[PDB]
């Protein structure tokens, strides 16, 4: 299948090259394949998600998006338009408020929860978590990642937005998950994103197009945009029957674009999110 007109983050993970506007990939689309995004929640009824979104918790008064961020980046995941895996059934799992903020300690509970909740689920192609959030290092942190990934859930987590070493970022620098930076349409690493041994791969994070709160769209830019369109990438190729949850970000960092990257610092991976797409 081919989307005319992509934005340009979603013709570049099915592109060898920048600059293209074709998003190429498989009808499959990630079906049976499940996404929880762990962020301000999901504006489900967005036209967008064509009922495959659900919010499965809240840690505040609503489960309700007041934010916009939680939906924007379900949007990378799983929107008909915006969307990397275009028929994934999404989840989301409200653990910032309304202001983009939260305790880390409702953040690993919302962590613990998703490794629970995924067991009363029919997801036969594969679970996946998204977040697109972190702070200042914290073991606790770290350790709930470590316990969704050993779960048997693929965990793609946002290198983090202070053009710095991501080991002092959590969410980022717990080894056993996906640590994603980001990177603009010239194919140079984003001015904001963190970087570092702990990077895994990069993914498309400057000037991203997606779903918005009040059923409407926004290009916003974050290394937590990039985490999406990786995330969306495991669905896709776990529905494939590619890959597992547990080698996901691997088979995914073996099959990347290699070396395309500018302004990448010695020490730090040059792979960018790559699909493979053969006609
Ligand atoms: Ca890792
Ligand atoms: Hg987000
Ligand atoms: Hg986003």
């Amino acid at each position: 299948a081919a989307q005319t007109n992509a934005p340009w983050g979603l013709a570049r993970i099915s592109s060898t090259s920048p600059g293209t506007s074709t998003y190429y990939y498989d009808e499959s689309a990630g079906q049976g394949s499940c996404v929880y995004v762990i962020d301000t929640g999901i504006e489900a009824s967005h036209p967008e998600f064509e009922g495959r979104a659900q919010m499965v918790k809240t840690y505040y008064y609503s489960s309700r998006d007041g934010n916009g961020h939680g939906t924007h980046c379900a949007g990378t995941v799983g929107s008909r338009t915006y969307g990397v895996v275009k028929k994934t059934q999404l989840f989301g799992v409200k653990v910032l408020d309304d202001n983009g903020s939260g305790q880390y300690s409702t953040i690993i509970a919302g962590m613990d929860f998703v490794a629970s909740d995924k067991n009363n689920r029919n997801c036969p192609k594969g679970v996946v978590a998204s977040l697109s959030l972190g702070g200042g290092y914290s073991s606790s942190v770290n350790s709930a990642a470590a316990r969704l990934q050993s779960s048997g859930v693929m965990v793609a987590v946002a290198a983090g937005n202070n053009n710095a070493d991501a080991r002092n970022y959590s969410p980022a620098s717990e080894p056993s998950v996906c640590t994603v930076g980001a990177s603009d349409r010239y194919d140079r690493r984003s001015s904001f994103s963190n970087y570092g041994s702990v990077l895994d791969i990069f993914g498309p994070g400057t000037s991203i197009l997606s779903t918005w709160i009040g059923g409407s769209t926004r290009s916003i830019s974050g290394t937590s945009m990039a985490t999406p369109h990786v995330a969306g990438l495991a669905a896709y190729l776990m529905t494939l029957g590619k890959t597992t949850a547990a080698s996901a970000c691997r088979y995914i960092a073996d099959t990347a674009n290699k070396g395309d990257l500018s302004n990448i610092p010695f020490g730090t991976v040059n792979l960018l999110a790559y699909n493979n797409y053969q006609a």
